[PDB]
């Protein structure tokens, strides 16, 4: 009782202090600095989905080990999605942000100079782990920073760092390792996997490096009673936003902020009070509160990813059996494919940005999710190249907005005490549907073209029939 009565005055009062506060220079330099962040995690799906099995195709492998690396890594991701969703609520959303960012940066850094492919596998698969959480992490740590009025609009422009991310990471693969054959013999002569997998590192590196300028979000600190370094924090933003904008005079006038409130046997007692806070945290997202919520959620991410995921995935392949097929009457393509997909998304962002706050979350994910369900039926249709890559372009740019209200509905459905937990649960159900996907579409691609665009159209009108069923965020204070 007294508690959801003294988090809404907080919740209130919050808004009021970010008015005053404005929107202008710090947000957009967070903006910039948090988009390396979501850039390292789209390079690592990237490599994970087309690099990893590509060479395991092209290495001396046996024919039951030709797709291993994928799986793990993505159910890595998966474990380590969660784990950080679970702690970003208890440590912080920018500490566990620079901790996730650290193990993966560490790690891809070992996976350059090991020799084996047990090695190999298992410094990959513990990067996967660590990148998992900057998708949930990200998105609760910058929407905290956000205005009611404008959120929605800001939010949507942050999934453009995933695909230049992707961009980056297949350029890089073309540029260096255009499909050459993969030894564990290279003898690092700058065209070597181990200069693509370094390179591959950079924009995590910088993420760290650029991470550390940042302030913590003040939300947290009132979240867990500590009064005056979120004040401290807020008083950063409004001097910043201010002196940018040409009225350094103004003072911060916000008086007082509501708040609420050896060494092996010293861990021992902090690792279980966290492990028991996590589980806790996690388990309020079933209660009568919030089950329907979740069980709705659960169903529109776990369709959405399936059906994206998987799609993204077997386009590539049908395209290269398409032209084996024409050949018996690569790289490149591959990085072609993706410019034009970011291209293709940059409408949809714009017109998602632009209608987010108007029309609604829900209008957008449900008509977004209709349209998608149709276009990517319209795949069947497809029969040349050029047919089937436009097609995959209308797809890529109807689809889009719907993850973009998807999203912001996710960030404003849950409260900012257990945000980051219910955003990294949903976030590794979405990425042990894309290792489903991914499996169930690719062993379609010399058989029949129907059953995998069939099965993601499917996937989509199921999704899209749970989207109308949540409720809507717009208008409201952050929770
Ligand atoms: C932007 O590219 C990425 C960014 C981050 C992770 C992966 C990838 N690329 C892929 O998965 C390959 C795939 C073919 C790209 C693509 C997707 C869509 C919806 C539409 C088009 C036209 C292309
Ligand atoms: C940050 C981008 C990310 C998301 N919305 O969580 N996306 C874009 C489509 C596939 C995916 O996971």
């Amino acid at each position: 009782a007294q508690r959801r009565k003294e988090r809404e005055e907080l919740a209130q009062q919050y808004e009021a202090i970010l008015r005053e506060c404005g929107h202008g220079r710090f947000q957009w330099t967070l903006y910039f600095v948090l988009g390396l962040a979501l850039m390292a995690d789209g390079v690592e799906v990237f490599v994970v989905g087309f690099v990893l099995p590509s060479a395991e195709k092209d290495m001396c492998l046996s024919d039951s080990n030709k797709g291993m690396l994928g799986l793990i890594v993505y159910l890595g991701m998966m474990v380590g999605a969660f784990l950080w969703g679970g702690l970003a609520d208890r440590l912080g959303r920018r500490q566990c942000l620079l901790i996730s960012l650290s193990v993966n940066s560490v790690f891809a850094f070992f996976s350059s100079f090991v020799q084996g492919y047990g090695t190999f596998l298992f410094c990959r698969l513990l990067s996967g782990v660590g990148i998992g959480g900057s998708i949930p992490i990200v998105f609760s740590y910058f929407s905290e920073f956000l205005a009611q009025e404008k959120r929605g609009e800001h939010l949507s422009w942050l999934c453009m760092f995933w695909m230049i991310g992707g961009v980056y990471a297949a350029a890089m693969a073309w540029a260096i390792i255009p499909h050459y054959g993969w030894s564990f013999g290279s003898a690092y002569q700058f065209h070597s996997w181990r200069v693509f997998v370094l390179v591959c590192a950079f924009p995590s590196v910088f993420a760290i490096g650029a991470l550390t300028t940042q302030p913590e979000s003040p939300r947290f600190f009132l979240e867990n009673g500590k009064h005056d370094e979120a004040w401290m924090v807020l008083k950063q933003v409004h001097d910043t936003n201010m002196r940018a904008k040409g009225h350094p005079e103004r003072v911060f006038s916000v008086t007082h902020i509501k708040t609420i409130h050896t060494w092996y046997q010293r861990w021992g007692v902090r690792a279980l009070s966290l492990g028991g806070q996590v589980w806790g945290n996690f388990l309020s997202c079933f209660g009568p509160e919030y089950r329907r919520i979740t069980l709705m959620m659960m169903g529109v991410w776990f369709t959405m990813s399936f059906s994206y995921y998987g799609l993204t995935v077997w386009f590539p392949d049908m395209i290269r059996h398409l032209q084996a097929v024409d050949y018996a009457s690569g790289a490149y393509m591959v990085y072609f494919v993706s410019f034009l997909g970011t291209l293709a998304v940059l409408p949809g962002n714009i017109v998602s940005a632009l209608l987010m706050d108007k029309i609604g979350r829900l209008r957008m994910l449900a008509g977004s999710s209709v349209m998608s369900c149709v276009s990517c039926f319209f795949l069947s249709f497809g029969n040349s190249e050029s047919a089937m890559i436009a097609l995959l372009c209308l797809f890529g740019g109807v689809s889009i907005a719907s993850w973009n209200a998807l999203d912001v509905l996710t960030v404003e459905l849950y409260p900012s005490d257990k945000r980051t937990t219910a955003f990294g649960f949903l976030n590794a159900l979405c990425k042990l549907a894309a290792v489903l996907g991914i499996s169930i579409f690719t062993s379609f691609v010399g058989i029949t073209k129907a059953a995998p665009i069939l099965f993601a159209s499917a996937a989509l009108a199921l999704g899209s029939s749970l989207a109308l069923k949540l409720p809507e965020t717009r208008g409201q204070v952050l929770q």
